[PDB]
């Protein structure tokens, strides 16, 4: 229905990864038994305490996807993963020599009425993978809105396997600040109100409650009806991230004065590992061995609240929202969506969880990001 | 049938303990599956390197019981169990006030024609418990063999529970050098051999292989019908220990003069943490979590013969000799009957497997110790 424009997208989940390799590895019943080891409780051994840095940031990412935008005149389709922090749209080219590249939507140049050179080259250098390509400027859809946007059109390929060719998704759609060309080219959604298509440099994310596989973006103004009560703003403190300032305790672990990225395509909350380990000592929380897993009855009375605190408001997380039902591996079991990673000093991200309850908003313009009480629709 | 007198004892051993243990608990499938993991191999994670001091050496002593043994003119009969470090015998007095006692056997003074006083008071002050009493003197025998010997009627027995309560248990009997008493009180066997009850002041222990519940002492001469090939004898490197100076090799893990006691009453062969560590890292071996459990595939292609060396003669055992099949847990399963263990410095103990294999000799004359090849009879 909604007067500003929304799409859904799909989403896979850790716990749908998660559940893929029990089933891979045949492990319901090591879970099951280690459990009942637990609860028994002959695991008087913590530590537990397993330095498993299995965890690096990229582990955690759900694949947000969507595959109804189009590029120029002829409208060509491609499936893009959305990705938070980056500004740029990037497309496989019809040139693309890579193996990768062979199964995936292409963008021709030559197809599209409205197509312009750019021609500018750019390569993205990184961990797991290296892409060459060049700017080129088309008609880009999605799908009420439409404007001639700046993208990057890919040539070489190299890297992001297995994901990248077992993954239907052909590019990436940028939901983000950073832009790699050195043109200032804006945000999309910024060069949508720039042209006018829109009346605010602003969207939505909505996740939810009861549907973990979908997400709804919401772009040029806030519908009302995704959430209940008031919206409250933090202003970033980044000039170029979705990033915020605040003091976030969990029981009396705390800490003051940290960073908090909001990133809804991390499937987790995050916590440094220090900060993770003085939260799980001694609240009935149990390690599975050799997994990186983390475990407790669902109904645990011990667990705290999550709080991330701002001078003017506190934002919280019940047990309920940040624990997922093990139903069928072990009854009343739950897992934590909780996971220790050490980024930058005193930084945490808020993931799907956060999400989950809060309906967030993304404000180019002003600078700021906007918390509020989802609805369950 | 010997010429020379033997007895047989009992055993409650190590797999007969683990096996209650696992039925307490319900432990098989959480072993199963862990094996299975352990097969896939899902735990790359070693250490594993468990630091479990579950371990005193105590957890591993077996307790060997006879109860053929009797005591005065009226031979009043007692459940003793064989320590081989000892060389006093021990049972509860008629007086004794404690309620350990009240189940078990009694010592009656009164009853026995052949009682003599001594009335020499002694106690025992140890880390599991203390025990009161009084040196007694009556005829001890053997079924075969008999003669006045002193021993100690226990009148305070506190502590050693709940094994004592739970056990069949009377009394301790004296297999060993060290006399509690100052008044050079001889081994039950020197004394045999002093009053021409026996021939010499020895004793051998045989093991059969194919029954772990089973063993046979015979005092008084070497019963040649056990074993097959020579005995070769070592020489004491103490005074009042059944303990020889050996190199011992497992593999390319290797010390040189190390202290090595044989005690029969010891479940496993043990060794050093540092040297166990060495041995087992890529052994192809698997540390259960949180048991104190070794297991290996009963096939294992990695595993050494053991070694204790010395300037003429050395005593080897095989893996057969060293694992013990769990075939009601997992297939072609087994485990270590290795445990690790620091002691003195540089000190090893060569427990029931050992002696499955070698035919054993106690010499107190000669002030040696004798081994041969075990018959399996």
């Amino acid at each position: 229905d909604p007067k500003y424009s929304t799409v859904g997208f799909n989403i896979e989940n850790s716990y749908d990864r998660l559940m893929k390799t029990i089933k891979e590895h045949k492990l319901k019943n090591y879970i099951k038994e280690s459990v009942k080891l637990f609860n028994k409780g002959l695991t008087k051994k913590s530590y537990l305490g397993s330095e498993f840095d299995n965890v690096e940031l990229k582990d955690l990412a759900n694949v947000l996807s969507f595959g109804e935008a189009k590029l120029g005149d002829n409208g060509q389709k491609f499936n893009f993963l959305f990705h938070t922090a980056s500004s740029n749209v990037w497309v496989p080219s019809i040139k693309c020599t890579s193996e990768s590249c062979e199964s995936k939507n292409h963008y021709d140049s030559s197809k599209s009425k409205t197509y312009e050179k750019d021609d500018t080259p750019v390569k993205l250098t990184s961990k797991a993978g290296t892409i060459s390509g060049i700017f080129s400027k088309d008609l880009v859809t999605i799908g009420k809105l439409s404007v001639p946007y700046k993208f990057i059109e890919m040539t070489e390929i190299v890297g992001f396997e297995p994901f990248y060719s077992e993954s239907d998704v052909d590019g990436v759609f940028g939901l983000g600040w950073k832009d790699l060309s050195i043109g200032s080219i804006d945000p999309y959604i910024v060069e949508l109100k720039t042209q006018n298509k829109i009346e605010q440099a602003v969207y939505s994310i909505y996740l939810p409650p009861e549907n973990k596989n979908k997400g709804y973006l919401t772009i040029g103004g806030i519908e009302e009806r995704f959430f209940d009560g008031p919206l409250n703003y933090e202003k970033l403190n980044h000039d170029l991230m979705w990033q915020v300032d605040l003091d976030v305790h969990f029981g009396n672990v705390s800490s003051k004065k940290a960073n908090v990225i909001l990133d809804s395509a991390t499937s987790v909350i995050t916590v440094p590992t220090e900060f993770f380990n003085q939260f799980v000592e001694s609240a009935s929380v149990f390690k599975v061995p050799f997994l990186s897993l983390y475990v407790t009855t669902c109904g645990n009375t011990k667990l705290p609240t999550l709080e991330y605190r701002s001078p003017n408001k506190v934002y919280t997380l019940e047990p309920k929202q940040y624990l997922e039902p093990l139903e069928n591996i072990f009854s009343a079991l739950c897992m934590l969506n909780i996971v220790p990673i050490d980024l930058e000093k005193n930084t945490f991200v808020l993931g799907d969880p956060f999400m989950r309850k809060y309906f967030t908003v993304y404000d180019y313009d002003n600078h700021t990001v906007g918390f509020a009480l989802a609805k369950n629709l």
